[PDB]
């Protein structure tokens, strides 16, 4: 019933993440001069530092917040490929599988945690 207890836990997470070959299209903001076209098709960039240093600066107040950011890396992939058989893409789904399995004990945890502290 720790409600602080997902921050370290998406740390860790991140650190897996990092640690996986199939992150490195997503560990930095997109360089737009090898993809010129990208801001006509993607509102809101997301990238995995971007997610960590939001973690990091104690600019996130939920598990909830960072799991939307991390999707948004997801769906930005989906979004931009030109094809479904990409291998950026299909890099981005290897990784959100991933992440989902890993992400979905920290929601619960933190969510369970709250209605504790709230009963
Ligand atoms: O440039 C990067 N990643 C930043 C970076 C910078 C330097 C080194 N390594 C990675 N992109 C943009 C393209 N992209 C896609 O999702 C797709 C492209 C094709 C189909 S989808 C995400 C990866």
């Amino acid at each position: 019933y720790d409600i602080q207890a997902w921050k370290k836990q998406c740390e860790e997470l991140l650190n897996l993440i990092f640690q996986c070959e199939d992150s490195e299209p997503f560990r930095q903001p997109v360089d737009l001069l090898e993809y010129p076209d990208y801001r006509d098709i993607i509102d809101t960039p997301m990238d995995f530092a971007t997610v960590r240093e939001t973690l990091e600066a104690g600019n996130y107040e939920s598990p909830m917040e960072l799991c939307k950011d991390v999707r948004l890396i997801f769906s930005n992939s989906k979004a931009y490929t030109p094809s479904k058989r990409s291998r950026i893409y299909s890099m981005s789904l290897r990784l959100s599988a991933f992440f989902e399995e890993h992400i979905s004990s920290v929601l619960s945890d933190y969510k369970s945690a709250l209605r504790f502290h709230k009963r």
